[PDB]
């Protein structure tokens, strides 16, 4: 046996993973990832604009008191090159690189039932054994592209936001982009004052608030750091793990006069979990308090947007649901000389030629660069494109042809001594939170498990299904349901996240681990 534990991924997840198994637990581990450095998604997602959701002092380790107080919280939201350095500095501060190999890509890994252990081999054919694997692969994939007619005759730049390039210029361009999602509203809102013509090619228009990400004095810095414990202690006593002041108003419970000012103090402080969950407790759940929500914004778009055929392009028909979106001036900038809006779900895109994107109504649209700012995959799409085989051969693919599953969203029946980080039904909250909460749980089941001479671990179907029935049971009283949310499992009628809150679960899974690890078995 080569290793005690191997690790698919140097992202949030991976990176604390080797940090417990290999410091803590004193085992020997590697990581493995195909990027050249730490940071996962902050080292993929490079494109123009990127920026958390999560404001800075929450967007981070809380497990490293020291880091805490040394950490740069420079605005209020953290870009990608800062996250990316942070993540570098926590591998620095740890001396993680050593037990990492970059550049490689994990091809499959087989679990050995003689042996209770895995086989793993890389993409360049080396192989390793290893008693654990942990599953680091984030919640998001990338989700390639049904090709567009004729993508491939392009003789412009084409650039994708999922695999940006460096030293990418835009003056003088003529500039399309396709998509206006989370990321589209990003690069957009970051490059239309860069370029000669920008043309936002719109499938779906989607709603976004203010993000309001403002620096930082060194007073608001001060005492942050000051107030740090009662900080994560909130977070560990919240839903969401976002910093909120999480309502249980109900919408329709005050007056309009009253429910405008609890909107718009929101909309002024920035923040899209902020408007949809610190302003009242039934935004998800009630169609006739979410119409308030949407309405709220829509008006917002015809106040912002001056010419009123625009605004009205803008303007969503959906419901407020899903991940929230917030923007740094994206209605804004449709206002600008140098920007036209395309609705192609009236007007699709049907072709694409050497110099231009054409629409159904033959307008050939001419572009220098033409910049695909796309959605993601649900979590099972990393997973899928790994062989994973486990009990009887079969792979992780199969045993989820009907729908990805687990215990915890830790675990999956007939792979035992796996762990997934981030895994299918893992909560819907800020993300490191979620992170260390998991990385710490399968540490804790590995190290009892080495304590107690125990070398298979594994989930039973029964403990899985209950899994998918609570996570069943608490979405379907949401509209996330009726909303169909790609990030959240819809393309793959349900959707695969835990929407009990982060408080809920961390008691959820303290009570498996307290009562002797119920649904797994645990066998020498
Ligand atoms: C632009 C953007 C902004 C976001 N903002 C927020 C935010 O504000 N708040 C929040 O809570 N979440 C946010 N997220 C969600 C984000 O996924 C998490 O916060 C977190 O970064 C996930 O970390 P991870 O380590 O779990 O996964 P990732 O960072 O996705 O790391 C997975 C890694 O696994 C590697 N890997 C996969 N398959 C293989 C293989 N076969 N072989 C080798 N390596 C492999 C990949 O290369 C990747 O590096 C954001 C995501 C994006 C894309």
């Amino acid at each position: 046996m080569d290793f005690d534990a191997i690790i698919i991924g140097a992202g949030f997840g991976g990176l604390y993973s080797l940090k417990k198994l290999r410091d803590d637990l004193n085992l020997k581990v590697r990581a493995f990832d195909r990027a050249t450095e730490v940071g996962g998604t902050w080292f993929w997602n490079q494109y123009p604009g990127a920026l958390s959701d999560s404001e800075t002092h929450l967007y981070c380790y809380s497990w490293d008191k020291e880091l805490l107080q040394e950490m740069e919280i420079k605005r209020k939201y953290i870009s990608q090159p800062d996250v990316l350095a942070y993540l570098k500095r926590v591998a620095d501060k740890h001396d993680l690189r050593k037990d990492i190999q970059f550049e490689t890509g994990i091809r499959s890994a087989y679990f050995d039932e003689e042996n209770s252990f895995w086989n793993v081999t890389t993409e360049n054919d080396e192989k390793f054994t290893a008693r654990f694997l942990i599953t680091a692969l984030g919640p998001l994939s990338a989700p390639n592209l049904p090709k567009i007619k004729g993508i491939e005759t392009f003789k412009g730049e084409l650039h994708h936001t999922s695999r940006w390039p460096k030293d990418v210029t835009f003056s003088g361009k003529r500039v399309g982009v396709i998509g206006t999602g989370w990321v589209g509203v990003q690069v957009i809102t970051a490059i239309a004052s860069q370029v000669k013509h920008l043309t936002v090619f719109q499938r779906s228009a989607q709603y976004s608030v203010p993000i309001g990400n403002v620096v930082m004095s060194e007073t608001d810095v001060a005492k942050i750091k000051e107030n740090y414990d009662q900080i994560w202690e909130n977070v560990w006593n919240s839903a969401l793990g976002f910093g909120l002041n999480e309502s249980t108003l109900p919408t329709m419970s005050v007056s309009a006069e009253e429910r405008d000012k609890i909107f718009e103090e929101a909309w002024q402080e920035g923040g899209g979990f902020r408007f949809m969950f610190e302003t009242f407790g039934d935004i998800a759940v009630d169609e006739t308090a979410n119409i308030e929500a949407q309405n709220f914004i829509k008006k917002k778009i015809s106040e912002i947007v001056k010419d009123p055929f625009v605004a009205k392009k803008l303007t969503p028909t959906d419901l407020y649901a899903c991940k929230p979106l917030c923007d740094s001036g994206y209605y804004e900038i449709f206002n600008r000389d140098n920007v036209s809006l395309e609705d192609v779900k009236a007007n699709p895109i049907v072709e694409i030629k050497e110099d231009c994107v054409v629409t159904a109504d033959g307008v050939e649209h001419k572009l220098d660069m033409l910049i695909c700012a796309t959605g993601f995959d649900a979590v099972d799409g990393s997973y899928k494109r790994i062989d994973i085989r486990g009990k009887d051969g079969i792979s992780i693919k199969d045993h989820w042809k009907d729908g990805p599953n687990s215990y915890l969203g830790m675990m999956v029946s007939n792979f035992p001594n796996m762990f997934m980080v981030f895994g299918p039904n893992t909560p819907l909250a800020n993300s490191p939170p979620i992170i260390e909460t998991q990385v710490e749980w399968i540490a804790d089941l590995i190290g009892y498990a080495e304590d107690h001479q125990i070398n298979q671990i594994e989930a039973t179907k029964d403990a899985v299904d209950n899994w998918t029935n609570t996570c069943s049971d608490i979405a379907n009283k949401t509209l996330f349901a009726k909303a169909k949310c790609e990030e959240f499992g819809a393309n793959v009628n349900t959707v695969y996240l835990y929407m009990g809150g982060l408080k809920e679960y961390r008691n959820q899974i303290s009570e498996v681990s307290n009562n002797n690890y119920k649904g797994c078995l645990l066998k020498q």
